[PDB]
């Protein structure tokens, strides 16, 4: 999709202080033949108290991305919740609640299920309400909010490819204007890799309880064995490559003219990378920064930008993709450009 | 907002059997004095086997309904699955198995949480995305899902003010055609509400193990309280009202004009119903039907529309108020126009 009146007004991130692989490989918490693997330096750690509960995180995130964009929040006409996991208290509408806080009492909210693309895909749906005309304001709030806990989740263990990281973030989008322009957005996308987020678990009728610690590394397996597919590694790298090539088509831009590329944080620790797949070396994208934060939910792309922006790393004229990817399997890529630094 | 060019193809319901007020009275599971006030006559229950749980109960509707519609799977561009609770596998994108089952590999599916809204703000989100040109495809699966289970949900006593049912429920959305048209949809919200659906429930870092029964009766009292607010329940009237009359005068459509309004399943018992707001009888609402399948989580409004078309209970040139409601609280409503009869 190719955007003619797109922006992006406000981005920021509320994280908590970082926690190192070093006190988690001495703590016996992280084998370090592990910690050297994966190449996470530290993962961002919240308290358990109730002010760093996944939406009062989201609150405080949406209300920095709205104030660095001078977006009034009457002007917001969505707001869009993703995660990956509880949101504190069940049966209830976290997404209302970070409406309510951020932006006030009469916008509508969803929250999101897109597992770790949630952050991306939210791009695309917003886009489309606010071109739709069903809304009156210009605006839409976009948040992300996690906070892992045991015993359900071990943060340095329950998946393979990455450690998890506490915290949330915003971005705010705009019909009208931004500092940067949307050019493009454009997804990926491949249900049959559903099996590997689930492995061999049986659909229960309850939550098991007690919760065992989660492995969805054993489920991938699990998932590769059930499937029984000759092309299961292509199809994954295939998806990622329409994505990615649509996107950059889309807004008329080569990835040799993308000054940075904002990643999911994920490592394989040997062999091609993403950015091998990308066309674009490792300094050319977030993993400097995402190895200190680990994998912030669904808001490892709004983190990135922030952290490209915050730190003046771009300046007008250059472009960066926005790149997405979750279980499922889904991938929405963007690219955008700066026209103006906050 | 008024639909140009946005049709329902085709709807269903996929429904275990029911489960009699009645039975549950003689198994001690349900108050006498309560299954006489709600008037609830029955509530659909699935089973606890594998192939009953959600998704794959919303799987088998969406195929119900992309089949009555001559939908090909191929022109679909987007699956949202809406749903309350559990869908049984945890970490785990339930949308894409929907997906994956119903429509196929190459099409981006959400899972969205609006509460009992669901199932009608998927229609806003749904429509704005099919008119925005991100997909090629002229149609939009929209799915609902869930199956309660103990011990967090008691159907029969976990929502004071109805009883929950099983089931799933699929509409078709299309910008070409259909048997249906959308004529308006309309949105009203107070997020200032979020706080009954929680109560004084704290924030919690992990789910609480093993879990209690839910008591929302309970949350919405403890919530009043923690609120305070001396017009609490002008804001859910103005709200629902709001949603009514930007919905009809959309659709150009006065009340009287209206055949019959599908309504979410709910009854205080004394006093008014919803249908006193509404300005129309109890007869020309979906109550006689919704008191024999409870709340089926987020599909009570696809699954009444169903009921009315494949028993012949409207005729071409009918209009139909689909009229939503969920904690948040957001009340999407649509007017919706009878072309012919599938
Ligand atoms: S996922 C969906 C879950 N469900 C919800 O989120 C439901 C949310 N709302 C509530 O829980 C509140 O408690 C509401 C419904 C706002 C208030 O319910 P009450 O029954 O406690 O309201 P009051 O007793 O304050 O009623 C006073 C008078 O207000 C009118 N009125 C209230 N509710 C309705 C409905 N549903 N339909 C028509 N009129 C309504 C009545 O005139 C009422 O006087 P009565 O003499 O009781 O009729």
């Amino acid at each position: 999709m190719r955007w003619e009146n797109l922006f992006v007004s406000g981005v920021a991130a509320w994280l908590p202080p970082l926690s190192t692989a070093q006190d988690a490989v001495m703590a016996g918490l992280l084998d370090p033949a592990r910690s050297k693997l994966r190449g996470i330096e530290s993962v961002t750690v919240a308290s358990d108290a109730e002010e760093d509960a996944p939406p009062r995180m989201a609150a405080r995130a949406a209300r920095a991305a709205l104030g660095r964009g001078d977006v009034d929040p009457a002007d917001v006409s969505l707001v869009l919740h993703s995660s990956l996991w509880f949101q504190g208290i069940d049966l209830w509408p976290a997404a209302s609640y970070v409406a309510h806080e951020a932006v006030g009492r009469h916008v509508p909210a969803f929250g999101l299920a897109q597992r770790c693309n949630g952050g991306m895909g939210a791009i695309e749906l917003a886009g489309a309400y606010l071109g739709s005309g069903i809304g009156a304001g210009h605006a839409a709030l976009l948040t992300t909010g996690d906070r892992f806990a045991g015993p359900r989740i071990d943060r340095w263990n329950s998946v393979d490819v990455t450690m998890y990281g506490d915290g949330a973030a915003a971005l705010v989008l705009s019909t009208r204007d931004g500092f940067a322009r949307v050019l493009s957005t454009a997804t990926g996308v491949d249900n049959s890799l559903e099996i590997l987020a689930r492995g061999d678990e049986p659909f229960a009728p309850h939550p098991v309880e007690p919760s065992p610690v989660a492995d969805l590394g054993t489920r991938t397996v699990r998932g590769a064995e059930l499937a029984d597919l000759p092309d299961l590694t292509h199809r994954y790298i295939d998806l990622l490559v329409a994505a990615k090539t649509q996107a950059l088509e889309d807004a008329g831009t080569a990835i040799e003219d993308i000054a940075h590329a904002v990643i999911p944080v994920s490592r394989r620790g040997t062999g091609h990378e993403l950015h091998d797949l990308l066309g674009l070396p490792d300094e050319r994208t977030s993993w400097a920064y995402g190895r200190t934060t680990g994998h912030v939910g669904a808001g490892d792309q709004y983190a990135g930008l922030a952290h490209l922006v915050e730190n003046a790393l771009v300046q007008p004229g250059d472009r960066v993709l926005l790149f997405g990817g979750g279980a499922g399997y889904t991938c929405t890529a963007a690219v955008v450009e700066i026209l103006r630094m906050p």
